């Protein structure tokens, strides 16, 4: 559920894999979920960076610009349905995802920076 190292982050461009972005809505949606006193999803505007860093396993760091999104905590989120309106009050999200060698992933931190 873990890999600790101090340094060794490598940078990755967001245009280089679709998955950084599958990742960024998985993490956002799961967490915004699990938040009190939430009436909908908060969903990703943009994937501002993208660092990885690997053992066995790989932990993805994602810094992402994050907003309420139109879609209630009641229904079921979707990617492309649930997109932000630009009024939404926008914040920067850092979270790491760790996914283990044999590819089962978690969400080990998703800290939010104040809008």
């Amino acid at each position: 559920m873990e890999l600790a190292l101090r340094g060794g982050y490598r940078e990755r461009s967001n245009q280089d894999d679709p998955e950084y972005l599958e990742m960024a809505h998985y993490a956002t949606s799961t967490w915004s979920a699990q938040q009190p006193g939430k009436t909908h999803f908060d969903t990703v505007v943009e994937v501002m960076k993208v660092e990885t860093q690997t053992v066995a396993g790989t932990n993805y760091r994602l810094t992402l610009k994050v907003a309420e999104s139109t879609c209630e905590l009641t229904s079921t989120y979707n990617k492309d349905t649930c997109q932000a309106n630009a009024n939404a009050a926008q914040r920067t999200c850092t979270t790491v995802i760790y996914r283990n060698m044999q590819g089962e992933k978690s969400i080990n931190s998703f800290e939010c920076a104040a809008a």
